[PDB]
């Protein structure tokens, strides 16, 4: 093996529940290290890892560091948090999650996914078929890799496929062999002063990380990654159903929830696909994936077993089932969705796939300043459902915004008068006022990052 880390015995993670934190610490632990690490909650992923070895522990105090030799730290921590300064304090080294994820990276062949959409959806696809390529590879996911039943899995080879969050800069840490970047479209803007082109700028630096003769994989049919090329100075291999994408997306159909297209390759080589996942932007996410997989020199038949039987990420256009309710038959799909571009396409998605039947969507915005940025994309997308429930802003910590509340986007789509929505801000009544408004055969979208699909869950269950 490649040694341990030098002196470091003990990794300790400040917010190891997190969806990347707890995939870097279940490698790790994985690896042969002592891992400790504190969360404000306890839920599958923490007791998952204490089950494991892990030294979990809830809530946060200045204790819980005792032993560490590294602490890494998600972006969602404070900067009073009692282990953070205890830390700083005591001269322990303090890194970001993204720079242990770089660790991780250094010595291995890196496949970094990043973009604004689509990033874990693409990770777990590359995941997926990398592995039917028995090429057995490490990944670390910023979510549920459903046919893995976990975030991150550690492989023997020297591959690793990795998500790469922009929200905070931090994926500037990473040193990859191959870049993805699935799109580019305004989101998390506080961490960039509100400015674009301080973003694009970012992303030019996060591709400049790549060596002189390494890859990236560029969504053709995004104008903002195709103005970046001749910036790029690596070899830029794009994909998409633009004319000029090196790996052309043709045909595209979608009957039920999966896809079905051609895509031609460089030399000319047509690849006919079934991907086992709704809409053309999973066909992007999916054509990501192939590109980064043929110009590693991997077989069709992996890529294609991998598509065609791709089971998704979790809270991913995620099927919790049907349920049979007082006013009909209803199906209840999960999804992810929080910038209106996403719940855009998981829209159109599920219309492609339903046809007849209702759209109802139970939305849940995620963030005050993500509400307050994009206010007049949310009242237009919103408005695109037949039903709206919308739940109260999920704040992520967040200070409330004046006029950024659901209130707020309640009254400005209701002013469109295409739909009108019901504000839920008990959910222990969210069940009764779907029950109200169901009618037969309604797909369900719960829609959000935040809590909402905790709480689709409990309706789940409960139905
Ligand atoms: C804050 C941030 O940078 N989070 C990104 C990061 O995930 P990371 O593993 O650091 O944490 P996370 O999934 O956000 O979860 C934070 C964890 O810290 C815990 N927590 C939070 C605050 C606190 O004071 N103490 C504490 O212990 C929470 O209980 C939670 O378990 O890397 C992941 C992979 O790239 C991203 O998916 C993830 O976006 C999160 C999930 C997110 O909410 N993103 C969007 C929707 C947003 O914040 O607007
Ligand atoms: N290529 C895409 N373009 C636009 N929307 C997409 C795309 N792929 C997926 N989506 C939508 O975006 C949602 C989140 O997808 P996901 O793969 O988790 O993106 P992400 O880039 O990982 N998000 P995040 O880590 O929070 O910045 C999905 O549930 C879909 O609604
Ligand atoms: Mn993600
Ligand atoms: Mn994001």
């Amino acid at each position: 093996i490649i040694p341990e880390m030098r002196r470091v015995q003990q990794i300790h993670f400040i917010g190891i529940g997190g969806a990347g934190m707890s995939g870097i610490a279940e490698i790790l632990l994985n690896e042969g290290y002592q891992i400790s690490g504190s969360d404000i909650a306890d839920g599958v992923v923490t007791q998952r890892l204490a089950q494991a070895g892990a030294k979990i522990y809830i809530g946060h105090a200045e204790e819980h560091i005792e032993g560490a030799s590294v602490v890494v730290v998600s972006s969602a921590i404070k900067d009073d948090n009692p282990e953070l300064v205890t830390s700083k304090q005591k001269r322990i080294p303090v890194i970001q999650r993204a720079q242990m994820l770089a660790e991780i990276m250094r010595f291995r062949h890196g496949i970094a996914v990043a973009g604004t959409h689509g990033k874990t959806t693409t990770t777990a696809m590359i995941s997926m078929i990398y592995t039917q390529a028995k090429l057995d590879p490490t990944f670390v996911n910023g979510g549920l890799v459903k046919s893995a039943g976990k975030n991150a899995h550690l492989g023997a080879s020297r591959y690793l496929i990795a998500e790469a969050d922009e929200s905070d800069a931090s994926f500037l840490h990473l040193q990859p062999m191959v870049s993805v970047v699935t799109n580019m479209e305004p989101d998390h803007m506080d961490t960039y002063e509100g400015d674009f082109e301080k973003m694009k700028a970012t992303y030019v630096k996060f591709l400049h990380n790549l060596p002189f003769y390494g890859l990236a994989v560029m969504c053709a049919d995004d104008p903002v990654l195709m103005e970046l090329v001749p910036k790029v100075g690596r070899q830029v291999i794009t994909y998409g159903f633009s004319e000029q994408a090196d790996y052309r997306i043709e045909d595209y159909e979608q009957t039920g929830f999966q896809g079905h297209y051609t895509v031609i390759c460089p030399n000319n080589e047509r690849i006919n696909v079934l991907l086992n996942v709704p809409g053309k932007h999973n066909a992007l996410n999916a054509t990501a994936a192939l590109a980064v997989a043929k110009e590693e020199g991997i077989a069709n038949e992996a890529i294609l077993e991998a598509l065609a039987d791709f089971q998704g990420a979790g809270r991913r256009f995620d099927q919790l089932g049907e349920f049979i309710r007082p006013n009909g038959k209803v199906r209840l799909v999960d999804d992810y969705g929080h910038h209106p571009t996403e719940v855009g396409v998981t829209i159109k998605a599920a219309r492609e796939g339903w046809g007849d039947k209702r759209i109802v969507m139970i939305f849940q915005p995620h963030r005050y300043s993500r509400t307050r940025d994009l206010f007049d994309d949310f009242v237009q997308v919103l408005s695109q459902v037949d039903a709206l429930i919308m739940l109260d802003v999920y704040a992520a910590g967040e200070a409330p915004i004046v006029g950024a509340d659901s209130k707020s986007l309640c009254r400005s789509i209701r002013n469109l008068g295409k739909v009108d929505p019901i504000l839920v801000s008990d959910t222990s009544q969210l069940g009764d006022v779907l029950d109200q408004i169901i009618q037969d055969g309604d797909l369900i979208l719960a829609q959000g990052a935040g809590s909402v699909s905790k709480i689709s869950r409990g309706l789940a269950e409960s139905w």
